[PDB]
């Protein structure tokens, strides 16, 4: 049993600073450092766990509400699929040849809507919640929360009347606290849509830098689709799509550092973790690990090809966790990006404007600071 190591920071806020200067480098530093190590940041002290091995420990020890679980079980979503279909489509309109995309205000809105409308059924949150999401995602980067309680009250007055079939959470949520609804709502959709969003933000990128795939994925969708809209049976055919998102996401996943608390004194790789200790990693550093990846830097959707994926190591990849505190969309997610990437990549090529800023923003989510795309008609 051994305490983990030090890395070198400064006086007041060692750790702290070379942290704020370069978050993302400093994650991918503390890999070498060991396995686990303490860092501090300004008075109190945390430990990184910078190994596969025991970040997946760390997410599977429960030492660190099923309500839920019915919404997003993969039963579920077969469901909201025409939901799904019928946004994906719709940004395929919205979008036309020659005007360029704003991606961050344009996938803000795709991820609010296709969250809202398949989560909840009935009286739209169409623009409302759109704006008020973006005016307080942007507060935290660098008369919206009003709206956005006042919004997610009276929708759920509105289900109290006939929320017969409604499977979606909101449902699911009121057959599980008077207010408790109200911040369970706004407290999951909050998260996730920044989430998909800042992950759609990368797929356009990748879709512009990456013509190949683009179009790979367009002769893919055309086998399965022949001509008809894509579809979610669909999706569960389109691997070479899926190939693409993943890959899209182990080299820029949105959510880039993840914390822990210990509640007994553990043990991790042969060292003592304190009880009551902070603990963090960063599933950034991990999926761009070259321990863990051969063409560690290289866009490559075919790496994740069965005999070169079981060359990558168990929790290496893992957008969302194992253990209970895991992502309830894992299904729900796949399944409406692939849709909207199929849709995408089939009807356009993708082609970044000059000016573009596809440079890398880490806030709660990594996304890009200022991606500009325009849709190039394909065939
Ligand atoms: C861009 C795709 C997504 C990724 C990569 C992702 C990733 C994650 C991760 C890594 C965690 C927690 C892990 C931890 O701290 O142990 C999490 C939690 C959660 N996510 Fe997702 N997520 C995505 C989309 C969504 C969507 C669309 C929703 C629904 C609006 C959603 C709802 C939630 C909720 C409610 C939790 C909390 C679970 C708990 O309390 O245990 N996520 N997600």
């Amino acid at each position: 049993r051994e305490p983990p190591v030090a890395g070198g920071g400064v006086p007041l806020l060692g750790h702290g600073w070379r942290l704020a200067r370069d978050p993302l480098a400093f994650m991918s530093q503390l890999r070498d450092h060991g396995d686990v190590v303490r860092i501090k940041l300004g008075p109190k002290t945390v430990y990184a766990v910078t190994n596969p091995e025991l970040t997946g420990a760390l997410a599977l020890n429960p030492d660190y509400r099923r309500t839920i679980q019915p919404a997003f079980r993969l039963d579920a979503i077969p469901a909201y699929g025409p939901i799904m279909e019928e946004e994906a489509h719709a940004l395929t309109e919205r979008w036309q040849p020659g005007k360029t995309v704003d991606a961050t205000s344009e996938s803000f809105r795709v991820a609010v809507r296709v969250a809202a409308r398949c989560l909840l059924r009935g009286q739209y949150m169409d623009e409302r919640a759109e704006r008020l999401c973006v005016a307080l995602a942007t507060v935290f980067r660098g008369d919206a929360l009003a709206d956005l309680h006042l919004l997610v009250d009276e929708i759920i007055a509105e289900r109290r009347a006939s929320g017969q079939k409604p499977d979606d959470l909101l449902t699911a949520l009121l057959e599980a606290g008077e207010q408790e609804i109200h911040d369970q709502v706004v407290a999951i959709l909050t998260p996730g849509s920044e989430t998909i969003a800042s992950t759609i933000m990368w797929l356009l990128q990748a879709l512009a830098d990456h013509p190949e795939h683009a179009d790979r994925i367009r002769d893919e969708v055309e086998a399965v689709t022949g001509g008809r809209p894509v579809a979610f049976e669909d999706v569960r055919k389109l691997r070479h799509t899926g190939n693409v998102i993943v890959e899209a996401m182990r080299l820029r996943p949105a959510v880039w550092v993840l914390t822990r608390r210990a509640v007994a004194e553990s043990e991790l790789g042969g060292y003592r973790i304190p009880a009551g200790a902070d603990i963090i990693y960063s599933p950034y550093a991990i999926q761009r690990d070259p321990k863990s990846y051969d063409d560690n830097l290289e866009f490559d959707p075919d790496r994740w090809l069965p005999e070169r994926a079981a060359n990558v190591p168990k929790y290496a990849m893992k957008p969302f966790s194992a253990g209970k505190r895991k992502c309830p969309s894992d299904h729900f997610s796949m399944a409406q990006l692939t849709l909207i990437t199929a849709a995408l990549a089939t009807k356009y090529r993708f082609e970044q404007v000059a000016g573009s800023n596809d440079a890398v923003r880490v806030g709660i989510t990594l996304r890009p600071h200022d991606l500009l795309v325009r849709p190039v008609a394909r065939h």
